[PDB]
């Protein structure tokens, strides 16, 4: 897996590949990793499948439950804490093999500048959380070669197409380097899910956008 | 890795892929695994990068010493032999993690029949083996894909260069299906490597050819 | 064992075979892998003998006390999510070796389109499960075999019939690759046994149809 | 697998499956297990497909050995005692999983009574052997079953032909009911292989003539 | 431990840190650990401080030993085989914390197509090695920081001068984000080893010019 | 990870490096290790990120939820026995990981001398402590070097700017020979962070000042 | 055990301390760590007592042996090589106990420069070497606190005195926070060792005057 979450002016975007293993057997092609876990949020997840989208479903319907008992979504903070409290809970069977690691994106309406309201949360299989400053970052098997793409293509982002553009292109990379991350499958159109998110809220990215993204990528490298 | 090996009227074809890996991790992209072992075989093997190279190079070392020796080649059963005591000697060290599985191609030029003096020998890793008589073979993590897919697509095998497309397509559905075997880079430019050998010897397949049959796949494949 | 699932223009298949092994010796001939478990669903279940017959007739009875108390049926979403709790709730049990995979076809009355309405649903032994979008899947000791004799069979599926033919030879090939899956007994007249379903509901193939099906294919197979 | 051999008045007859496998998996359709290892012996193995075609080749290349040093061939003892000690030096790799189990089947040309030439010698994996005394013998995975058929079956024998049917179907019962023992493959054409035995030495029986064997069997059970 | 090597028109460069550590301690600053191996080969190892010095100075006398009782050098394949047999030969050693991982470049004298003589060698620790045709390679704790980096910088290569900043440039990224991997000490005046081999043979690079390399990317990313 | 502190007429600084690791891997460069737990008190944590961080949280909410319910804050003793209960209950934790090692820096407003009532708590991960009496201590995989530069350096802290000069430092020689500690990082604009509590509270020194000092330190050492 | 060694012009100084122990337990009072290899070298061992004091006899005579038996004595590298190659033979006991881990001192009479023909070699277990070149280093498990001690007084070291004088107090402040380093005995008279090395050779330093430099830094601290 590779999940990869940037900052944009105004705006958040996560993505990630469709690759399902088992050992060294493709088991799934069209596996979705990036859910959007409430109007300001999408959370992405690697390691057990099963767990993973267990993980994503929970979270979204605790935020959602605090939302319609007291009236008023959590703080940035609070939803922070949730996730963080729910890698904890788990470190047990991570260390079993039931693991989930999360990377949080969402845009934060309570910030005070709008250029800045979106967040990159990052985890550890500990709960350990860090509010990313940095721009971007990335997680599963493919999360280094992703995050050293992104090192060197960060700068080129100045808007939603532009930050789209490197996060597909770092997960390109990703998928390049680690046969656990699937790349672009273009005999069968199936491109990496993303999610991008701004003041109106969170919404999933056509695939369209992304099929015109790889292909742009493909052929920059090809000639 | 997938290696796979067919007959077809009058010669025998094998053709590899070119994937290495350390885990999830693509480790080489143009690695070789057939190699022309002497005028009339090949021979691909899988396992252990170190110890298929070494096994192909020694193999075809002691080949050909025996040729210089004795003033004649060894018969095709005597070159099964030799192989065959090779993997045994290496099995307790394939016990502890160096395993060459190999796969064995070639023309018999002491065959009654130049159109079926086509042999192809699978072994195990206790250094058994067979001379399969069911048209082709596979060896390699992606082996069982290559061969389910070759028994659908070999009756089409009607002469050299129909058993090339099937090779390559064979090794196209394994990197379908396994993540540690390589499919064909359109964008580097590095496809399989392809041996067929007749009655005039064995002879490396250009990279074009292999390049545009890939290419007729794909194109195939994604209608 | 293999049971196959594919999708036709307007409904679903799912097929299984009759084979019971305690290691090498076959302790069964007759035994049933595929259930009807409500009006427009079927399960096929890979494992442990005892565990799967367990699965199925507990999942059937869990769906229809649902529609009893509620007056309604279980949406299709939520009879996936009841199997997947279940396979994850038995996991350290399969752990131990009482493993149970496995693999749901359904036709969903509340899909937009009902000859798109077909629904193949593939686990694995964590409560993990995808909704197959390629129209066959196949879980059990050949579902390899047969799913990569499905991906060249499937081009001919434009109905039932076709979707039929497709699975029974599917598993006559995972029978022809795996000892633990059994083929057609043309001397004791005991076949796979299949379940179809469209939107007049879920109807056991009578075994008749498998029979001439199977005799078919060998007679393909034998010139 | 499965290795059978029977004794008929005059002779011995021998037939093995021809299925390989690696765990579920079948690896192989058409490997011989029964060898000709000479002009008058028979020798079938179960167990690791290496080990076991090593062993018939070496323990063939070890009899004609002897024949060509010392001009004349072993004593049925003494090729006994040969395969027996083969059998013992690969103990210690048979407990690691290269395990190779003999059957032996002659006929003794230095025997009293021709009627009583037959030979049908059992290993265990120690080398401990045994001269069948009963009639038949079986080894490998199926020879449960293919030894509680013949001993249903052996009243049938009255001839070699009667004896090779009965070989047959007794490898039949076994590929019923042990997957590791291949059937007959009536879609590929292929069969057990059989060595038959007496007077005038070993043959391969035709694989023509265990097709009827083998068809002329289902269609009774059908 | 990061060591890089990358060809450029005409020649090859080779660098590496200076960094040892015992676990988080650093246990020194000015290590060594690419050398000049023969008039137009270098060799940088990473793993154990000790096997990797003495793999190199063995290797070196190796070569000139061949060298003087033959009269003639190696063959660079010939050098590639004898450092991988090293390799394979300190396997066990290396299983038991005895490590040593070498990196080959060199300049081919007897090269077919005196164009492209330069020679990028990598080798895992079982002593498989394969001849890298993508421009550049690295190896160490910091190898994958490196080749990310040098995968974005590469097209700035256009002869020795920026092809030694991308090798610089390419150690810089990899202490950036690996703690065993030593950055350039301003305070110390200690840069990275580096060896740059063409035509004219192999020469260590003064360290001035590592100096001025390393001040010159870090005010390229101060602003 | 090094975490230091310090007494100083008057007051007490503390100071910590933005580092985190897994393995050799830098995971974060901008964490904060060193949390202003209460107007007089000030806690650095060493170990894994998240309970430290967990230890800081609750440590903080626990003292502040007694003055809101008893009126008063604890004592500074009972301060140290809450802390000492927290860490001995997480041993079990730590030894399979999860450690949490703290290091208590306060201001005790109910001591006789307004100029010695800076406190310094050192911790081990039984949960004993100890009140520091030779001026200054540390917690980390570079404690030790950050203690012996300490012990050289102690005797130029005079006021609250030399001491927080010589915490900066200590934390600098600690970067330079333990690599999970960082040390300024001029390119990015990233610190150590430090509290210097006093008379008046515990307050969060402005990074500027710290870029400052260790400007100074850096030509200092060229 | 503590083992430093540092350069001062023109020559260096390496000076060890007396303490032997088991556990907790002390067990020696007087133990030499120091000895003069050759007219140009010293070597101390830290580690196993019984490997360490083997290891500098068994090099010595090494040394020696090829100096007569050549009719010159090795280049600086071979002697280092040769305390490499000795320290990675005994890897394996090291392993399970028995280390010794050296460090070497001396004066290059082939050297460029005759005031830089001072010579610092640490090793790690495996028999890897550096060549210090920041001036000072340290073996045993008091190093740490050495070096530290020597990275903030290595200042005032302008000649064989004052280079004395940091040796001496870098060993007194190794004891200070380590158990296994003993610092000088003022009852019993005994402290620690020291070899100069210079262009006129090696020489061991009376033990008066390194008495005399203890008592100045222990009353210096008073
Ligand atoms: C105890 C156990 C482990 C597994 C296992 O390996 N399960 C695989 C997943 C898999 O084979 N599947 C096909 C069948 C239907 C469900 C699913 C899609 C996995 O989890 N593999 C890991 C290595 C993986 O690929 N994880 C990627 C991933 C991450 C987040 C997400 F939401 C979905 C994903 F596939 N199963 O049981
Ligand atoms: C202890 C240890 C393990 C390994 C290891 O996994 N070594 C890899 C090989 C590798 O990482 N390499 C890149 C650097 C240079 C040489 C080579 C090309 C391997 O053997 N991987 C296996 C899984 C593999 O991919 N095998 C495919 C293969 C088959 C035949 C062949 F000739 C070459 C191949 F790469 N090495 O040391
Ligand atoms: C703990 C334990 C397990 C077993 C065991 O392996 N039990 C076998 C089944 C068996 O020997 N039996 C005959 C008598 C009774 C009924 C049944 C039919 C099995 O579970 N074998 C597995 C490997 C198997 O063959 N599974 C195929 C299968 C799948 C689904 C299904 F519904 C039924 C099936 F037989 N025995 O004890
Ligand atoms: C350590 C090890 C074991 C094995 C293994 O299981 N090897 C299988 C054999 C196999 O997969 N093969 C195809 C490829 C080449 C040669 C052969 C034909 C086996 O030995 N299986 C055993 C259980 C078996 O099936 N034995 C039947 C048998 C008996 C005698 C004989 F001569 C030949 C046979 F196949 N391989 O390595
Ligand atoms: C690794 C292994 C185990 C065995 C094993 O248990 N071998 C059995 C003997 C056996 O199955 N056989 C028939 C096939 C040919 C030879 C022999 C006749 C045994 O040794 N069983 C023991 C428990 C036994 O019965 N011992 C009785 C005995 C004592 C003395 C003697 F001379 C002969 C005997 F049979 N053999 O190899
Ligand atoms: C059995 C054993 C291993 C070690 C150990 O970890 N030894 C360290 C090296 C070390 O502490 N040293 C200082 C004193 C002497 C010289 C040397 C420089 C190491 O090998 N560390 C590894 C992790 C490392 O940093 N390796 C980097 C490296 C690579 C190539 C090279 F040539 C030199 C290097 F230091 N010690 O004992
Ligand atoms: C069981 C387990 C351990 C770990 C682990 O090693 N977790 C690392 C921390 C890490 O990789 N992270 C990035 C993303 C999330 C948040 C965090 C910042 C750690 O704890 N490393 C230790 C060695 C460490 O660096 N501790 C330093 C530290 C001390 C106090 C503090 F408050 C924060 C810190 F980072 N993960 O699971
Ligand atoms: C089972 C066993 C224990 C030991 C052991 O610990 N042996 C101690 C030495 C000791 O107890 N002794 C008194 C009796 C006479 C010999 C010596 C003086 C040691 O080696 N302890 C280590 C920890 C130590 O203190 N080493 C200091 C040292 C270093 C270098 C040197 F040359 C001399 C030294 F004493 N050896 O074997």
């Amino acid at each position: 897996t590779t999940i990869v979450a940037l900052k944009y002016p105004g705006g958040v975007v996560m993505a990630g590949d469709r690759r399902s293993t088992q050992g060294n057997m493709i088991s799934g092609r069209d596996v979705r990793k990036v859910y959007i876990t409430d109007d300001y949020t999408a959370t992405g997840i690697a390691g057990t499948a099963a767990v993973a989208v267990e993980f994503a479903r929970l979270y979204a319907v605790e935020l959602e439950h605090y939302e319609k008992l007291e009236g008023v979504p959590l703080t940035f903070a609070g939803k922070i804490n949730r996730l963080a409290i729910m890698v904890r809970g788990n470190l047990a069977a991570a260390m079993q093999g039931l693991l989930a690691l999360p990377l949080l994106a969402g845009y934060d309406i309570h910030a005070s500048d709008p250029q800045s309201a979106g967040r990159i949360v990052s985890f550890d299989a500990a709960g350990g959380w860090n509010i990313e400053e940095e721009g971007y970052q990335a997680v599963g098997s493919g999360s280094l070669f992703a995050k050293s793409s992104m090192k060197k293509l960060y700068s080129q982002v100045t808007d939603g197409d532009s930050g789209l553009r490197v996060a597909v292109e770092a997960l390109y990379d990703a998928a390049d380097d680690d046969s656990a991350t699937g790349g672009p499958d273009l005999v069968r159109g199936i491109f990496p899910t993303a999610v991008i998110i701004d003041a109106d809220g969170a919404v999933d990215v056509p695939e369209s956008r992304i099929a015109e993204l790889a292909r742009a990528i493909i052929e920059s490298r090809s000639g």
